[PDB]
């Protein structure tokens, strides 16, 4: 509305209503967001599962069968369920995924420009891979950013959602076969609609003062 | 217009306009968009330094040095700069800090209900604290967050942006004394209205197909 009144609105949500689907129309734009969410140099090192079936919803919540039970029916009840995944290592193959793919949208004037911005990518990419040997984080960075963007988008569409830490990442991982494919889970954010049983949603926003993680000069 | 249409037509700003500068409502409402982000378990671990004054964004602009004197056109035009700060280490006393927010909110009706508020927290914390030794990877992953959360929220409200990771942390650090106050900065971002001389306002937007980055199941 404001974007303000949204920012202010939501909040993560503790229970879903299994019987509030979201319409064809919405599931669309929810993957749009996943989709064109930003990153430093446009790398997008993610894969996202968007669980919508039971089957594929209680594929996830298999994650969270250990000491995180309690965020179970949280996968369970919601209409969608996505996992943001990073890729594990930083590759040429992926980099020249993503400069042919700026090229084949009409990015660049003249071969030049293409050259020139490969380049550039490319030294983000070995200052990470090769100096500091920091590209893992550094990609599960980008991931985090594509959630923050996520959360509030979901919100901005009058939905309700919850981002989830509290998952074995080793036991998604395994089901899913991912990172054979070169990626690891980092976060469990499932998208509905809120029930009665949230209590959440009818307490008070807390966040620290801005005297204190404000600095103005 | 909904915010699907604000995703697909925002972009990273490459010039910016000088004489453009946010309104006075403007600079409020970033400065709640800073704060009232999510992060897990409401930890916060995070620090913002917003400049607005020739003063204070040419004491950023020095971070822009070296490899990255490219930037520093675009903190020295923007209106607003922005900088992310992480915690360096997660102590006891900001967990504390924490919980007597949520407290003096009312976000808690016993005292046993803020108790167990704090134990869940705490587990989380002494889990990359003391277990995985991660914590200053996990702070700046919800800073990272914010920047998505941001990012997606200035252009809401009309404003251009761009996240920077292009500058000297250690210059940046060391100019405003974050070092030996347990912070570090990871993400500039400069905000305020694109000149004509901004190429990237007019290029097409390009992202890797879904059929690539995204499984249903
Ligand atoms: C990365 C991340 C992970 C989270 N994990 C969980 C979780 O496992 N379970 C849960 O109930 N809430 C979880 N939350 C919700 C946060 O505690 C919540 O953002 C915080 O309490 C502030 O409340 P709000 O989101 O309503 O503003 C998570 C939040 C973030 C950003
Ligand atoms: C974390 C992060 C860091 C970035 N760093 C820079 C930078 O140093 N300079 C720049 O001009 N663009 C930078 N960008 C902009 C990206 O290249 C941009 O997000 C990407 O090309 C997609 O374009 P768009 O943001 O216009 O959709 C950064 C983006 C992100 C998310």
């Amino acid at each position: 509305m404001d974007i303000i009144s949204v920012a202010l609105k939501r909040h993560s949500t503790k229970a879903f209503d299994a019987s509030k689907k979201l319409t064809p129309e919405q599931a669309e734009q929810i993957k749009t967001l996943l989709q064109y969410s930003p990153s430093s140099t446009n790398s997008q090192p993610w894969h996202f599962i968007v669980a919508s079936t039971e089957e594929g919803k209680a594929r996830v919540a298999k994650s969270a069968a250990g000491n995180y039970v309690f965020n179970e029916r949280k996968m369970l009840d919601a209409s969608h369920v996505v996992v943001f995944c990073a890729k594990t290592a930083m590759d040429d193959v992926w980099l020249k995924l993503v400069v042919d793919q700026e090229d084949a949208d009409g990015r660049f004037a003249t071969p030049e420009a293409k050259a020139a911005n490969d380049k550039g990518r490319k030294f983000f990419a070995d200052m990470h891979r090769k100096d500091l040997h920091d590209d893992a984080e550094w990609m599960a960075k980008q991931v985090y950013l594509n959630v923050g963007n996520f959360l509030l988008g979901v919100a901005a569409l009058g939905l309700d959602a919850v981002p989830i830490e509290g998952f074995d990442a080793a036991i998604l991982d395994a089901e899913f076969g991912l990172k054979e494919k070169g990626y690891t889970s980092l976060v469990v954010v499932p998208v509905g609609h809120h029930s009665v049983e949230d209590f959440n949603a009818t307490l008070p926003k807390s966040r620290l003062p801005q005297n204190i993680t404000l600095t103005e000069v």
